[PDB]
């Protein structure tokens, strides 16, 4: 699809069975989101955003989709503001800028 | 032109007078940059991300150029990490996420 962006690009995304909305953003290396249960181990990871750094748990390989795009790949849990969809996932999904 | 997100969406953009280096972010509200000067009045702001929020001073109507086009909007200028385009500018431009 093409997404504008007069408005937030909010999207559903399904994670562990569970739907959940998120933020399409361009400027994130990594995806992050509010906190959750996901299965196996974590690593630890400082990550840093506008206002400062936070410490998230970072889950590798877990079934992602988006938009019903299917992806597989590395998730951060943390106290972030809003679940950000970042460019390691929306590389997946075949996603560009365009104008 | 098409961009594509293997790499940080990093461009041009001219604005009073200076050329600098700004990402190209579908999930920022606002266009914040480092300290600069700019021309006018201006108000504070409060705006949050990862790791809390930031004050910032609040400048309307201020003419900005990106890759080649020309656009006209609210910047927010303080101590960001990092120089962040958001959708105020990027729909100027006609910017949109292709998947
Ligand atoms: C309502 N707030 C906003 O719209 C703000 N948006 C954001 O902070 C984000 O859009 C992300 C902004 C992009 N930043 C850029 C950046 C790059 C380097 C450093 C940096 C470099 C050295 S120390 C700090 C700091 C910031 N990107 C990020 O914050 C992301 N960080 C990242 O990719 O770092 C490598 C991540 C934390 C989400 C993974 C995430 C967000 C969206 C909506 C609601 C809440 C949060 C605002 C435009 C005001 C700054």
């Amino acid at each position: 699809p093409q997404i504008t962006l007069w408005q937030r690009p909010l999207v559903t995304i399904k994670i562990g069975g569970q739907l959940k909305e998120a933020l399409l953003d361009t400027g994130a290396d990594d995806t992050v989101l509010e906190e959750m249960s996901l299965p196996g181990r974590w690593k630890p990871k400082m990550i840093g955003g506008i206002g400062g750094f936070i410490k998230v748990r970072q889950y590798d390989q877990i079934p992602i989709e988006i938009c019903g795009h299917k992806a597989i790949g590395t998730v951060l849990v943390g106290p972030t503001p809003t679940n950000v969809i970042g460019r390691n996932l929306l590389t997946q999904i075949g996603c560009t800028l365009n104008f």
